[PDB]
């Protein structure tokens, strides 16, 4: 997580729609920005956030009115999305932060996109979508997901840019715990497949050093020296979740503490206990100094009134 020294959104409340672990909270937190809001209704999410933030993300959005909505100026939303809008619409706040899954955009040739954006421009929002790699961000993984910035087109913001890009310098090797504390994480596999050697030095890209069975979803072990693979909240294998990492001979899953570093969550945060769990809301979660950035940038638009 990044340490944002100029709250270029101090003033704006934002509502944590779809909460999560409060990705965006912490995010534009650091911009100075304050949270009116939030849903989620996992038990165990609500659990989590309340436990860093001290309530419990309202339940099911989809039964609660959009005229209950505070008033805020940023509704962040990383899904239904009907209810976004259903409120977006009543709400109308000036920007609209929300972020998904790579594929969104292409996904059915550009139906569900050419909807929601349509769904804004219909709605009045300007619309600003891009993909950004965590690792293009001091962040060691391979993620990929979108971020679609809106502008209520009245505040006329002709000027918002998506943070620029820049090679990094943290390697998963990094983020891991004292191995005394990682041990119960070990996997010992009589079937392991070394596709691959370890590396010198390190690599930003996901090095495959071997696969183990049919070598497929969460059936493959990453070096430490490259970048955690894309943590995932529904997949299926021996080193699902999290993926395998060739960890000094052995080979261990990564530790709910560790998805969290790699998420871009700072160390403070009290992750839930439920590993399993953890380990999907992390799977599910966003990378927080991507957030931290475009977030900037989105105050640091908003902040541009020149006479
Ligand atoms: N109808 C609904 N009501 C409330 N929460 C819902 C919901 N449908 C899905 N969700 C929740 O919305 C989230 C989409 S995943 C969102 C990521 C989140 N920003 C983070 O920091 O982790 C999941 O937590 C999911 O359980």
């Amino acid at each position: 997580m990044i340490e944002i020294k100029d709250k270029q959104l101090t003033g704006l409340r934002f509502i944590d729609l779809f909460a999560g672990l409060g990705g965006f909270r912490l995010a534009l937190e650091s911009c100075g920005a304050e949270c009116v809001y939030s849903n989620e209704w996992d038990k165990y999410a609500q659990e989590v956030y309340e436990m860093n933030f001290g309530e419990k993300p309202e339940g099911d959005i989809t039964q609660v009115n959009e005229k209950t909505i505070p008033d805020h100026d940023i509704l962040c939303a990383g899904f239904l999305f009907f209810d976004i809008a259903r409120i977006v619409r009543e709400k109308k706040p000036k920007v609209v932060f929300m972020e998904n899954v790579k594929n969104f955009a292409s996904h059915d040739n550009g139906n569900t996109l050419e909807v929601v954006k349509n769904t804004m421009n219909e709605l009045d929002y300007s619309f600003h979508a891009k993909v950004l790699n965590a690792l293009d961000y001091g962040i060691p993984q391979k993620r990929e997901r979108i971020y679609m910035i809106c502008f209520r087109n009245d505040l006329n913001i002709q000027n918002f840019q998506f943070p620029k890009p820049f090679e990094l310098n943290t390697f998963v090797k990094d983020l891991l715990l004292p191995d005394s504390e990682v041990e119960h994480l070990v996997i010992d596999r009589k079937d392991l497949v070394m596709t691959n050697q370890e590396i010198e030095q390190t690599t930003p890209k996901t090095v495959r050093l071997g696969i183990v069975g049919k070598g497929g979803w969460g059936e493959r072990i990453y070096s430490t020296r490259g970048i955690a693979i894309t943590l995932s909240a529904y997949g299926g294998g021996i080193f699902a979740k999290t993926g395998g990492y060739l960890v000094n001979g052995k080979t261990r899953k990564l530790h709910p503490r560790e998805c969290a570093r790699v998420m871009g969550y700072p160390d403070s945060y009290k992750v839930h206990p439920s590993t399993s769990q953890a380990y999907k809301q992390f799977g599910n979660s966003v990378v927080i100094n991507v957030l931290q950035y475009i977030a900037y940038n989105i105050g640091s638009s908003l902040n541009f009134k020149p006479y």
